[PDB]
């Protein structure tokens, strides 16, 4: 598992989330499957700001604490938009929100309602991800064209084939918490 992370991330994915790791105490090495799913939510962000057009998102995820606040902040002034409570993983220039990205490995709808709860917004967009092809979005809103998800889902999937193939897969969808 620890192989297979460091096989199928790109390396810059995989020092972030080393470091989110370490920064609460939590050895990579050992909580595998937690360094998986960040590895996997990270790329999620990214692939996902990617499907825009060209400067449609700005990314808040992957960065350092201050540099993403300042960031929010920034945005919370240029904008009017209102100051979230956690940070969020992308602001979208062209719907002007902020958007809080989700990567389950149980269901859809379980996580965005914890999600839901966990943030305090009418104002933050939400959009849930599976390993098997579900999304869930605020208001049945998928901000991006369903070709963008698509390549989402479907590198999702691939992950988890992949998982499966290294007999990884039980333990990784076994492993996420409420
Ligand atoms: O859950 C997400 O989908 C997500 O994007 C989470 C976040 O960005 C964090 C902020 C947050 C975002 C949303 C919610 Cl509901 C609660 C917290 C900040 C960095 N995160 C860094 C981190 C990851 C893993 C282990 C330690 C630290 C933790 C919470
Ligand atoms: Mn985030
Ligand atoms: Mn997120």
């Amino acid at each position: 598992m620890e192989d297979f992370v460091r096989q199928c991330f790109n390396p810059m994915i995989v020092e972030l989330a080393e470091k989110a790791m370490k920064e609460y105490g939590e050895d990579p090495k050992i909580e595998t499957n937690k360094f998986a799913a960040i590895c996997t939510h990270l790329e999620v962000c990214f692939m996902y700001s990617d499907g825009g057009s060209k400067h449609r998102f700005e990314i808040i995820e992957g960065r350092d604490r201050i540099m993403a606040w300042t960031v929010v902040n920034s945005i919370c002034n240029t904008t009017g938009v209102e100051k979230p409570k956690f940070l969020p993983d992308l602001y979208d220039y062209k719907e002007n929100r902020f958007i809080e990205i989700g990567v389950t490995r149980r269901e859809v709808h379980i996580y965005y309602l914890e999600k839901a709860n966990k943030i305090k917004s009418e104002k933050t967009h939400i959009h849930i991800f599976s390993f098997t092809g579900e999304e869930m979005a605020t208001k049945a809103d998928y901000t991006l064209d369903e070709e963008s998800r698509a390549r989402i889902k479907t590198r999702l999937f691939t992950i988890r084939q992949e998982m499966a193939s290294r007999s990884l897969w039980d333990s990784f969808r076994q492993s996420e918490r409420a």
